[PDB]
């Protein structure tokens, strides 16, 4: 589960302005915080889903709230994270046969088991964190 | 049905490790003696299945109690023979069957293409990083 | 779908806690803000998976986070909204086979037997107890 | 896993002899200490399988080596511990179905992927456990 921070700004007469730090040029807005985070959260999928389709390669690094917090350009913004999972992101996953090692398996059924996750789940972020 | 001979011996305040005479590579341990010998009982079985799994032969003559009790570097020891029944054992990884997101299934078959690499071992070591890196 | 806000703030040093609005009694923490929005999403998820296993009805109507940004006891909080899927859910506890001695099987059955317990609540009980020993 | 200390005695005009802290009454020997072990195994497994059959109730108090080394009674002892299983016991278990929440499911399969354990196996020595 990738989190990314967003910063939400609000004055009197205007709505909700968000900004994306990790991703400079994504700029959304709602009505009210709720609809700012969600549609920020359709732009953040939309952004990464149309590079995928361009066959871009995309590189999921996520800044944390705690390293932006006291930088000047968000002072005042209120700070929310926006969780992308990657079956968020492919609608049609293939399905392969592979072989694992059992000791690897142990460990990841251990982890897993806590976290409602699945070996598939588990392998593919392990897969594409291994890529950069 | 190998006997495998392990030793445990008290290291510092309650730590008490464990020797394996014939798998010398295994450092166990326990807060607890009983701790020790459970955790090194794990360490063997997970030794011995993982070798079988690549297909090596694992079938030698482990040593006894008797030709250690006395040597000078088991003074003191507590003993306990860990049986290993090798009869289940598979001799190849097991196989499974997962789901990938199509575009991550690319840049994997796409790198181990070049390395000439496994997408099985490729997942497997890339398993064994993101388990580390958590901690 | 079910939206729940929850609300991250900074209680001590290097600790986040969270507060759920829509439930109260979770409390849940994490030596940073995405491990606590990590382990809040998971207590929320068992918390509302359970129920729903026990045959409650939970769809009710989840808080805004509009609604509770500007009061004083969040001030300074960040927040995410945890989205929980009911579709899934079952309404009824998992159905296992289990082997066990017949010697343990029955001093179980015939425990139960008089307190008006079930195998099952019994065993459920009895594996939380075992599992209260962490290290 | 149940881990009975044993207490082995050696002298030369004689043969190895055994005690067993937690089943006074078991007194067992070998030409070599291998040999006196698994003949110790031997007489434990035999009692506690006895008295099931008897119809008695067994409660599994194991002594530990770390209290019991240091009494006169055992000075110059080389001690060694026994391990049975339940498994070891009943050759015949009956397979039942039952009902687990899911909560409690997920803990016991994180706790036994790392101990070559099982639900089954889990929950029978829960059962013994939490039966006092
Ligand atoms: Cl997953
Ligand atoms: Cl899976
Ligand atoms: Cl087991
Ligand atoms: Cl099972």
């Amino acid at each position: 589960m990738m989190e990314f921070p967003i910063a939400v700004h609000k004055d009197d007469g205007s709505v909700y302005g968000v900004t994306v730090p990790d991703i400079p040029g994504v700029h959304s807005w709602g009505e009210t915080i709720d609809d700012a985070i969600k549609n920020t959260r359709e732009a953040i999928v939309g952004h990464v889903e149309t590079l995928i389709e361009l066959g871009e390669d995309v590189e999921f690094t996520c800044s944390t709230v705690e390293e932006l917090v006291a930088k000047p350009e968000y002072a005042g913004a209120v700070w929310a994270l926006v969780s992308v999972d990657l079956s968020q992101l492919d609608s049609k996953p293939e399905r392969i046969n592979v072989s694992i090692p059992r000791f690897v398996l142990h460990k990841i059924d251990a982890y897993v088991a806590s976290r409602h996750e699945t070996r598939s789940g588990f392998l593919a972020r392990a897969a594409l964190e291994a890529l950069n």
